[PDB]
């Protein structure tokens, strides 16, 4: 069970609302990578919470794919959430930032952008 194309619709906060807020303000994707980072998450999410979304990147009957999936949950402060997530792929990773940017979870609009690799 992951979420679908139409309830991530229903989940995001409108371009509109996204300019006001102080979270969004100078937003940048970063360089595409197949791990993203998402930000502004709600202090009690787990990591179950996190795999029902962005679980839609992978094909869980692959092993290849289900190797690459990897999430992190940790402190942004003081109050927040960050995660790093690693998925199958480049395409994936842009489809995840394109769709998931602005998700609310928990009452929290989530920020999602490339990371940079886990390993250098």
């Amino acid at each position: 069970e992951c979420i679908s194309r139409r309830e991530l619709e229903k989940g995001r906060i409108s371009r509109e609302e996204m300019e006001t807020l102080s979270v969004f303000r100078s937003y940048e994707p970063g360089e595409p990578n197949c791990r993203i980072y998402v930000k502004n998450l709600a202090k009690h999410v787990q990591e179950k919470d996190l795999k029902y979304i962005f679980g839609r990147y992978v094909d869980f009957s692959s092993e290849t794919q289900r190797i690459m999936f990897d999430i992190r949950l940790m402190k942004e402060g003081r109050m927040k959430g960050q995660a790093f997530i690693g998925l199958p792929n480049e395409k994936a990773a842009a489809k995840a930032l394109k769709e998931a940017n602005g998700y609310v979870l928990f009452g929290k609009p989530m920020v999602v952008q490339f990371a940079r690799s886990a390993r250098p």
